[PDB]
């Protein structure tokens, strides 16, 4: 239960990181190679929020794939109930060990996901389950500039390590192989409105519901101190969304 009992929480909230339906519709609006026949994934999909706004914006089959059967479980289940499980179907399985015939997908989508498995080397790896010519969406936590106050830096320094100013980011895309097609900075609602907002109020009747626990108190205990740091440190960093396209 020490593992569910967090997967329960974001199961009561909007997303698990910055992001907007809006956002993920913009991202969208620079894939052009998509039809019928199109095979789109989503790793990291979560509990497949954003997966069913793409679904219902783009033609062509999903598979989402995330590490928790919590997650996937509700991803099935609402899928269903927007009579999608015929071309969105959830299932469990980790980023990089992934079976994914090489050169069939003609998109990767992920929001928020990436740096399970490492920015750079998700570029690496993901680039060869891309039709050549295909598209690769994700969002991931930048720096925007490259001077920042100790807090702020040593803060991501303990949790992502890969956290990187655009340019870099940027330039890395194109080292894996890839054109960068789009590359754009989320809004802050994206982290207000729509993260940490929603959260605050799921943590109240959460943590009663898990009244003792020590593992739900870290958590909101965690959750207000990256709130705090980003209304403190928001003009220092945010989440950038990269769309690439697969080149040679
Ligand atoms: C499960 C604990 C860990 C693996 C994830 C925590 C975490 C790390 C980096 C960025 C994220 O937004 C995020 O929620």
């Amino acid at each position: 239960f020490d593992v569910n009992l967090i997967c329960d929480f974001f199961l009561n909230t909007e997303r698990q990181g910055p992001g907007s339906p809006e956002v993920t519709l913009k991202a969208l609006s620079f894939i052009d190679n998509l039809t019928n026949k199109s095979l789109i994934a989503d790793l990291g999909c979560g509990t497949g929020g954003q997966t069913m706004i793409l679904a219902q914006h783009v033609p062509g089959k999903i598979t989402g794939i995330d590490f928790f059967p919590g997650f996937i479980e509700r991803f099935n289940k609402n899928a269903e109930k927007l009579n999608l499980q015929n071309r969105v179907k959830g299932i469990v399985g980790s980023m990089d060990d992934l079976s994914f015939e090489k050169d069939s997908l003609d998109l990767i989508w992920s929001e928020g996901a990436i740096y399970n498995i490492g920015f750079e080397r998700g570029l690496k790896e993901w680039r060869n389950y891309l039709k050549p010519g295909g598209y690769l969406a994700v969002s991931e936590s930048v720096w925007f500039t490259d001077q920042r106050p100790a807090e702020i830096h040593d803060f991501w320094m303990s949790a992502y390590t890969e956290i990187d100013t655009v340019p870099n980011k940027v330039a890395q895309i194109q080292k894996a192989g890839y054109i960068p097609v789009a590359t754009f900075i989320l809004p802050e609602n994206c982290w207000i409105e729509h993260y940490f907002a929603p959260q605050a109020k799921a943590e109240e009747i959460f943590r009663r519901k898990h009244a003792g626990s020590r593992i739900v108190e870290e958590l909101i205990t965690s959750n207000h101190h990256e709130a705090e740091l980003y209304s403190k440190y928001k003009a220092y960093y945010g989440y950038a969304f990269f769309i690439c396209k697969k080149g040679f």
